[PDB]
Parts: structure tokens; C-alpha cells; sequence
């Protein structure tokens, strides 16, 4: 990986007369990382997502899935349950997670993230999503159970897990793991 970047810069001889530094290498690796995770992405947004440009805020999403802007506005003063930082609606609404896909009211989205550690990344990016979008399902059903929508929305968190080395992949479902 950074073997062929070892080689090109020791062609670069007067432009760049000092050997490669540590630091270089990191920045230049978490650069390679970067774009590593975009291209997986792009790969789900060009046939899975319903966002095939960018990313987009949960609140939006909402509003896309047919949820009304006065429930929005509701559901935006409440406070997460068991949020590691009592992270409110209003807060969580404004996150991006990298994908999403609308079947009717079941709301779908695919986090991508490139790690070392797949375990460590998944973590994390559970940690981020999790208890927000399963307070926002819980939310919405009772809003359903009082009539104030017409169905209920199911909301599913997964987690592309992409190694900085290599073609394997590990994704994280709700109840289960694939590594690959
Ligand atoms: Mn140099
Ligand atoms: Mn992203
Ligand atoms: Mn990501």
C-alpha cells in the first residue's frame, strides 16, 4: 500500500529531498482510508440507496418516509434513553448516516466505515446510531397507537465494516454479523 508511495516519492529527488517521514505515511494512509470508504458509497448508492448524491439528516428522511413536519417538530424536545451523552431528538435529527432506503414506512440505513479493527468500528458506529434511530421506531408507534399517524415505521441500523487491508468485508445487521 504505502510501498508504491515509498517508491514514487524516492523518484521525487530535489522536490522532495527529505526521506519519507512517520506522520507523512498516517496522514497519507488515512487519505488512501478516505477514499477507500467513498467508493464503497458510491457502491451502495448506485443500486441500494434511495441517496444517490450525498448523505442525508434523519429528520429529512423522516419527512421523505411520510412522517408529518408537526410530529417532526414533537419528537425533536425528546431526550434519548441511554444515549452515552443525552443526545436529544432535535440533535440526532441533524446526523447524516452514509445511506438510506425507504420501503413504504420501514426506513433502512447503511453506515460505511473503514477500520483496522471491524469489531472497534462497528462499536463505534453503533454507538453513534443506535439507541437514537430505536427511540425514534418507539416514538413513532405511539404516535400510531393514538392515531396521530396512520401505520407504524420500522427502523433498521446496519453497519458496513470495510478493512483498511484487503477485500474483506464484515456487515453488522441488527441481530446478526456476516464477516466476508
Ligand atoms: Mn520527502
Ligand atoms: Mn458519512
Ligand atoms: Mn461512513
Amino acid at each position: 500500500g504505502m510501498d508504491k508511495y515509498r517508491e514514487i516519492h524516492n523518484k521525487l529527488k530535489e522536490f522532495s529531498p527529505g526521506t519519507l517521514t512517520a506522520v507523512e505515511c498516517i496522514d497519507y494512509l488515512d487519505r488512501l482510508y478516505a477514499v477507500r470508504h467513498d467508493i464503497v458509497d458510491q457502491m451502495i448508492k448506485h443500486d441500494w440507496s434511495d441517496n444517490k448524491d450525498s448523505e442525508e439528516a434523519i429528520g429529512k428522511v423522516l419527512l421523505f418516509a411520510g412522517v408529518p413536519s408537526n410530529i417532526i417538530t414533537a419528537l425533536e424536545k425528546k431526550i434519548i434513553p441511554n444515549h452515552p451523552t443525552g443526545k436529544s431528538l432535535k440533535a440526532f435529527f441533524k446526523m447524516t448516516p452514509d445511506n438510506y432506503k425507504i420501503s413504504g414506512t420501514t426506513i433502512e440505513f447503511v453506515e460505511v466505515t473503514v477500520t483496522a479493527d471491524v469489531d472497534k468500528g462497528i462499536r463505534e458506529k453503533k454507538l453513534k446510531y443506535e439507541a437514537g434511530l430505536t427511540y425514534i421506531e418507539q416514538e413513532l408507534h405511539k404516535f400510531f397507537l393514538k392515531g396521530e399517524i396512520p401505520q407504524p415505521y420500522k427502523i433498521t441500523f446496519n453497519v458496513v465494516a470495510v478493512r483498511t487491508d484487503g477485500s474483506n468485508i464484515t456487515t453488522q445487521w441488527p441481530s446478526r454479523r456476516n464477516d466476508g
